[PDB]
């Protein structure tokens, strides 16, 4: 099944689901707290799960559930210098309250809503909400067919499809930001097709020499998409692109299934042979009656396109 990765079941069903809808207006200037450790570009309709281990973060996120459940996800240009000029609001839609070592913990799931331009050290961003072609759709929903025949799994609005594509393409974060800056769906669908056009193989960040896999190997195991944010037990948020065949990847260890992001499967660290840096995880179903038996979930972070 493909709902289950989207469920972040590894975290826990726990308690608390918020079916409210909180949506601002066009050219509206808001004030939205920034969560200090999130460094991931987010996109309307893109899910984000978090484990907040730190008391101040665990206070703001608690006082959010009381207010609008909505915070700001910055689209950092430099990141090492909190440089950003766009972002997307996040609205919390699940929740949890744990305790481990007398540390109060908080597990949340959020979802992108609205983009915006960027106008007690919590840090609060004043933002201008930004405002919201079947031809191009076809020509994308096709060349997606030629990458994973599986691609029912795709949205129908020109405005939602364009974000699906923005979240699921293996592109430079530079390109992700370019796509968020676009103020039109048609225009956003036209940059996408021109990006899938000039795509190629993905070399590892560190040596920039060994191809590790290609666009053609990509395949979806989740309804939300081949690409997805999953969080480890640390609290670190990983961006995981699933594929069928990755070349030049040794394996370290012996399979495990604690905290597996995909129910039913087991993971094992993989390692670039060229510089030995950890590239992601190879997977292996826990039962001989599941398909595909073995796939890879690589990290975006480790992969520099050719
Ligand atoms: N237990 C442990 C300790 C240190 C790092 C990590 C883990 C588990 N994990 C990942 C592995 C892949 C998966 O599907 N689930 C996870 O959560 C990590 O990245
Ligand atoms: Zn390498």
């Amino acid at each position: 099944d493909t709902s289950l990765p989207t469920s972040h079941t590894y975290l826990g069903a726990d308690m608390e689901e918020f079916h409210g809808r909180t949506l601002h207006d066009d050219d509206s200037i808001q004030v939205i707290p920034v969560l200090p450790q999130v460094m991931m570009i987010l996109v309307p309709g893109q899910t984000l799960p978090l484990q907040l281990f730190h008391p101040q973060e665990v206070s703001m996120v608690r006082n959010l559930i009381q207010n609008d459940r909505t915070f700001a996800v910055l689209a950092y240009s430099n990141v090492q210098e909190r440089e950003a000029e766009f972002g997307t609001t996040a609205e919390i839609y699940a929740y949890r309250e744990e305790q481990d070592f007398g540390i109060e913990i908080v597990k949340v799931k959020a979802i992108g809503r609205q983009r915006f331009k960027v106008l007690d050290g919590i840090q609060q961003a004043k933002v201008q909400i930004l405002p919201e072609a079947e031809t191009l759709m076809d020509r994308i929903k096709k060349q997606l067919r030629e990458w994973d025949e599986n691609l029912d799994s795709l949205p129908s609005n020109p405005i939602d499809f364009s974000y699906w594509v923005a979240a699921n393409l293996p592109i430079d974060d530079s390109l992700r930001i370019q796509l968020l800056k676009i103020d039109s769906a048609i225009q956003r669908l036209r940059c996408e097709l021109d990006i899938m056009n000039k795509c190629t193989s993905l070399c590892c960040k560190q040596c920039q020499e060994t191809e590790i896999t290609t666009k053609n190997e990509i395949f979806s195991l989740s309804r939300e998409g081949p690409m997805a944010a999953y969080v480890n037990p640390h609290g670190y948020v990983h961006e995981i692109l699933t594929v069928y065949k990755a070349c030049n990847l040794n394996l370290i260890g012996r399979p495990s299934t604690e905290h597996s992001w995909f129910p039913g499967y087991a993971w094992t660290v993989a390692q670039c042979k060229i510089c030995a840096s950890h590239i992601g995880w190879k997977f292996t179903a826990t039962k001989k009656d599941m398909s595909p038996q073995k796939f890879w979930g690589l990290t975006r972070s480790a992969l520099i396109p050719t």
